[PDB]
């Protein structure tokens, strides 16, 4: 697809076996879903910094499906305002800005 | 260009007569940068964030360069742990997401 910018780029994600709608932030190190059951092994991650630190779930390994495409990486568990596509999973789905 | 997501995407900026580096940020509606002078009006806009609202300038219809293409587009002036172009450029310069 390719997705232009005047709105927020909201797209449909399957991960853990629910569809969840997420949000491709460019501007995100890392991909994070509010509370959702995941496989596996986890540890404790500490994210953010500005103002104090938010501790989430690490799973690594996962696999979801972004708008369609298949993509295998690192999903962290934990409150978020809005479910958050980072760049660990675009790289996998080749994902790309173009101007 | 094409950017990929390997690495965080942070391109050259002119903005009032001076360079700056901003990061590509299509999960911001807004474009934001700190240690910047800018001519005009301004109003004050507040932002929420960690422990409430921050205070920051607001000036319309501002020209910038991103990368080597001109937009104008309202621009904010406050702190920020990162210059950040938002949606708002990022439509003016015709930038997709594609994958």
């Amino acid at each position: 697809p390719q997705i232009t910018l005047w709105k927020r780029p909201i797209v449909t994600i399957k991960v853990g076996g629910q569809l969840r709608e997420a949000l491709i932030n460019t501007g995100a190190d890392d991909t994070i879903f509010e509370e959702i059951s995941l496989p596996g092994r986890w540890k404790p991650k500490l994210i953010g910094g500005i103002g104090g630190f938010m501790k989430v779930r690490q799973y690594d390994q996962i696999p979801i499906e972004i708008a369609g495409h298949q993509a295998i990486g690192t999903v962290l568990v934990g409150p978020t305002p809005i479910n958050v596509i980072g760049r660990n999973m675009l790289t996998q789905i080749g994902a790309t800005l173009n101007f």
